[PDB]
């Protein structure tokens, strides 16, 4: 499948730059912004400046109606950049003028172009104020109506994973990992024919028109490795939507030749027990002999 990651506005384009710097192989990046200064510095191969008639090449100055109109007026350019995608991840920080208004338009276009469309967006820090939060909430609601599945990261959760000295840019990279892991997990599932295979049609069944989503990867080794990996896959502190209530799950377990039936069952039970629900299990298994003693559990959960 052709996977694309589209960053919309400042924070979304930040995430695209950091992900390209980190390294990401078979994924096309697209950078969309009103802010031409920031776009000029993007590392993405595909860049779309939107709304230059509206903003004269600046940002949207905290007005989401300008981000929205900018995206609508560049619809054809956005279609052309998306065309061919089977799956699109639209990432954006909600609460500003460009992302809040343009990201739901971009997502709507991607879904109308036939792409499985996942939004990964932030809510602003409480320190940014109540009206930024209210503006962001309208963006989140518009995003939810425009995507297949939505992952919301409240930026306040970053305050739960730092100490008093953690550089702000290091905290931002942690939030990127939510998107990177989801993209990488799907990429890796598509690329290999598993002993019990999952492919893009399984991703579509779990993610299409399902609302809120969780995506996680956990890795462990040694004793209780499978349970530990499964718990890590479902336990991110940054997510608005936890695993509790999932009624839809794609789960893949990858290990070396030692991967046991028993421990795969243990892993499957961890997900359903934390789900506290009757959940939609599509379960896959991959034997990767180069893994030795490590196990990797990938989880996509929906149905909330
Ligand atoms: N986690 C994270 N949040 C960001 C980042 N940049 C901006 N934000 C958040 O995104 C919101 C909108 O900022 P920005 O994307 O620059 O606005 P826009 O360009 O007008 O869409 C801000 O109010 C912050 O809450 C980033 O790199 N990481």
């Amino acid at each position: 499948a052709t996977l694309k990651v589209i960053g919309v506005g400042g924070g979304g384009n930040n995430a695209v730059n950091r992900m390209i710097d980190h390294g990401m192989n078979n994924v096309e990046f697209i950078a969309i912004n009103t802010d031409g200064q920031a776009l000029n510095l993007s590392k993405a191969e595909s860049k779309i400046q939107i709304g230059e008639k509206l903003t004269r090449g600046l940002g949207a100055g905290a007005n989401p109606e300008i981000g929205k109109k900018a995206a609508e007026e560049s619809r054809e350019q956005i279609e052309d950049a998306i065309q061919g995608a089977d799956m699109v991840f639209v990432t954006s920080g909600m609460g500003g003028g460009t992302g809040t208004g343009a990201a739901p338009v971009v997502a709507k276009i991607a879904k109308e172009m036939g792409a499985l469309t996942v939004g990964v967006v932030t809510r602003p820090f409480s320190a940014e104020g109540r009206k930024r939060q209210t503006q962001a909430a309208a963006g989140v609601e518009a995003m939810k109506a425009a995507v297949d599945t939505l992952i919301v990261i409240p930026n306040d959760r970053l305050l739960d994973i730092v100490d008093k000295s953690t550089p702000m840019m290091e905290a931002f990279k942690e939030a990127d990992n939510v998107l990177r892991q989801g993209v990488q997990g799907i990429s890796d599932l598509i690329a290999v024919s598993g002993e019990v295979n999952l492919d893009f049609a399984d991703v579509k069944t779990i993610m299409s028109n399902q609302g809120s989503a969780l995506m996680g990867i956990g890795v462990s080794s040694g004793e209780n490795r499978a349970v530990e990996a499964a718990k890590k896959a479902i336990s991110s502190p940054l997510l608005e939507t936890s695993i509790v209530g999932a009624q839809g799950v794609l789960m893949n377990i990858t290990g070396g030749e030692s991967l046991s039936l028993f421990e795969a069952q243990e892993a499957a039970d961890i997900v359903q027990d934390a789900a506290d629900e009757d959940v939609n299990m599509i379960f896959g298994t991959v034997i990767n002999p180069e893994l030795q003693d490590e196990i990797v559990v990938t989880v996509i959960a929906t149905g909330f």
